[PDB]
């Protein structure tokens, strides 16, 4: 059992203001630019999530790749999940998946490393609905 995942990586707008947008809903992106060419893997973290879900921070080391794609002329890819994986101990569980932008990561406009725990909410044409944020800033440390 999985379900269809849609990302859509709109890029920065000033006149835009980015609050959370939920799974069962379309957002048109309010005027912003759909975003093409962005790679994108698709971690399997169910095993580092289940080890721990209360100190989760989105950390990959070790999972297994679920899935890479691409934006398309739509800023969009479409990705089936399965809403359950296995933990380390073999144990099922309900999965985690964690989308990483490989390229081109161009700046201010570089996605900030999201997960997603399944099964989520569903809109009515049976899809969900990410949208990864801009990372909050440029510069870092440590
Ligand atoms: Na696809």
């Amino acid at each position: 059992t999985t379900q269809n995942v849609v990302l859509t990586k709109y890029g920065f707008d000033k006149d835009v203001t980015a609050i959370d947008r939920a799974t069962d809903q379309i957002w048109t992106g309010d005027g912003a630019k759909p975003l093409q060419g962005v790679d994108f893997t698709i971690y399997n973290v169910t095993a580092n999530y289940w080890a721990s879900p209360k100190d989760y921070k989105g950390s990959f080391d070790s999972a297994p790749v679920a899935a890479t794609g691409t934006t398309n002329d739509k800023g969009q890819l479409t990705q089936a999940l399965p809403i359950q994986s296995k933990d380390a101990s073999g144990k099922t569980r309900a999965a985690v998946y964690l989308f990483h932008e490989t390229n081109p990561r161009a700046g201010y406009n570089t996605s900030a490393d999201f997960w997603l725990t399944l099964p989520a909410k569903a809109a009515a044409d049976g899809n969900v609905y990410v949208y990864p944020k801009n990372v909050q800033k440029t510069t870092y440390e440590r």
